[PDB]
């Protein structure tokens, strides 16, 4: 096809510094604003961290710390005309007022875009072709927890557990192990500072490619 075999937007500079959600219930958040500085990058040429508080303050449709869709975030930035950036509007890893102000505006999104439910080859081709994309899966597993390195592939990972969101950076093969590239949002001391390589075209590992997403900027 098309697509790269392999493709890494952290070398492209798309992607901003891993990030620490917290206890607060806000991995929507992270995963909505990776996408979103991913497209920011790329339709501009500057990469900023974008507000995860912004999103867990104001995106009415979604419970704050209490857990939300991304699809919910990208359908906010549209209809606020904006999201501030992180800088001045940090993240608290807490539930705050809405204090969205557009003096702050860092960018404006024109709605988001679904994977096909379960295709890694159009979750393969949409990174390629767009960038960064959100995705949830399965981060049960405490095999998920103590991740270190290498192609994260687990047999008790499933598919039908959606618990985390996450963000699809590229993906790639590394010792014959097809994988994605996956930024977390629990710090850098987690995984492989911040990263977990995930197993690809392993019948949708984790549920990968069932609830991917991405903005329109
Ligand atoms: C992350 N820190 N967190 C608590 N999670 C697991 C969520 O927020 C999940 C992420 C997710 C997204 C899509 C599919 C599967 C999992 N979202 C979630 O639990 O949404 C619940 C919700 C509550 C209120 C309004 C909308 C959704
Ligand atoms: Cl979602």
């Amino acid at each position: 096809g098309r697509a790269p075999d392999s493709v890494d937007y952290r070398k492209k500079g798309y992607v901003t510094p891993v990030k620490n959600q917290g206890q607060c219930g806000s991995c929507w958040a992270f995963s909505s604003v990776g996408a979103l500085e991913g497209q920011l990058k790329k339709k501009t040429g500057k990469l900023l961290n974008l507000s995860p508080q912004n999103l867990v303050d104001c995106v009415s449709e979604n419970d704050g710390c209490g857990g939300g869709y991304m699809t919910n975030a990208f359908q906010y930035v549209q209809k606020n005309r904006g999201i501030d950036s992180e800088d001045a509007y940090p993240y608290v890893g807490q539930e705050e007022s809405c204090m969205y102000n557009p003096t702050g505006k860092a960018a404006k999104c024109r709605g988001y875009r679904e994977i096909p439910e379960g295709n890694e080859k159009a979750l393969k081709r949409a990174v390629a072709r767009v960038g960064p994309v959100s995705v949830a899966i399965d981060a049960s597993l405490t095999s998920f927890q103590f991740y270190s390195k290498g192609v994260y592939y687990d047999e008790s990972c499933n598919s039908d557990n959606l618990n985390h969101a996450v963000l699809a950076v590229g993906y790639g093969i590394q010792k014959g192990n097809k994988h994605w590239i996956i930024k977390n949002s629990w710090g850098e001391n987690w995984g492989n500072k911040g990263y977990i390589l995930m197993a690809r075209n392993k019948n949708n590992a984790c549920g990968i490619a069932n609830l991917a997403s991405f903005p329109k900027m």
